[PDB]
């Protein structure tokens, strides 16, 4: 659209209460990029007064070696947060990793390959009332010191998503008496458009536009890119995981 820069999300169709939520990624990062998994409620962003609801996962370009977490409530233009950082490795552009977050009524917890790298409960939690989607994004932040200046000769650059898996919030009732049961998978053998929507907008504060022209799929995988404006294309060799 109005931007000079077009990035990518893939959110889903549906949004639920409560539930755990995997995705098999490998990540891209170059300063000045945000590449990211989250849980959202649509409309956070109006300025009605509504809360806003949503919980993060974020690949910091100028460090790939880790991500940030977070949860944001409160509502639109008064947002509480609670940004942390977690280790990843290999880098999380270097290797496919298994991000997961678990949301219940209790708390909210964040695992890499299946190990706890934060749990928070409390005010916060209290707060994510209603329902949320799913969502992965590729854009470009313009807080330099959020994310590093942008530099524009690493792009392309590709978030690679293998597969994702979503569970149904069941307590008690999961296996081994968990409290989450799968509910489906998704191999991205293919775009499945009975399930997931692909972006066309943006927001203040986001130097790129958010374009279906940037969402492809290939070999088994689900592709985000970052372009250029009118450079959108992925001709490279999608990893093997
Ligand atoms: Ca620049
Ligand atoms: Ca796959
Ligand atoms: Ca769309």
């Amino acid at each position: 659209s109005a931007k000079d820069f077009s990035g990518a999300e893939l959110y889903t169709l549906e949004e639920v209460q409560y539930g755990k939520f995997e995705a098999r990624m490998k990540m891209a990062a170059a300063s000045g990029t945000v590449s990211s998994m989250i849980l959202y409620q649509n409309g956070s962003e109006i300025a009605d007064g509504r809360p806003w609801v949503e919980v993060d996962i974020e690949v910091l370009g100028k460090n790939p070696g880790s991500f940030q977490s977070n949860i944001i409530t409160g509502k639109a233009g008064a947002q509480k947060t609670s940004e942390k950082h977690h280790a990843v490795s290999p880098a999380a552009d270097q290797a496919f990793h298994t991000y997961g977050l678990e949301w219940t009524p209790n708390y909210v917890r964040w695992t890499v390959d299946g190990q706890e790298v934060r749990k928070t409960e409390g005010g916060q939690v209290s707060n994510l009332t209603g329902t949320q989607g799913l969502r992965f994004n590729l854009w470009s932040s313009e807080s330099a010191a959020w994310v590093g200046q942008f530099d524009e000769s690493k792009l392309p650059l590709f978030q690679f998503i293998n597969w994702v898996k979503v569970y149904k919030y069941t307590p008690g009732q999961g296996e081994g008496g968990s409290d989450f049961t799968l509910d489906w998978t998704d191999n991205f053998d293919t775009f499945d458009g009975s399930r997931w929507g692909k972006g066309d907008w943006t927001f203040d504060g986001n130097r790129v536009d958010l374009t279906d022209k940037n969402i492809y799929s290939r070999d088994g995988m689900l592709i985000l890119a970052l372009t250029r404006k009118g450079q959108e294309s992925f001709n490279g060799q999608v990893p093997r995981d």
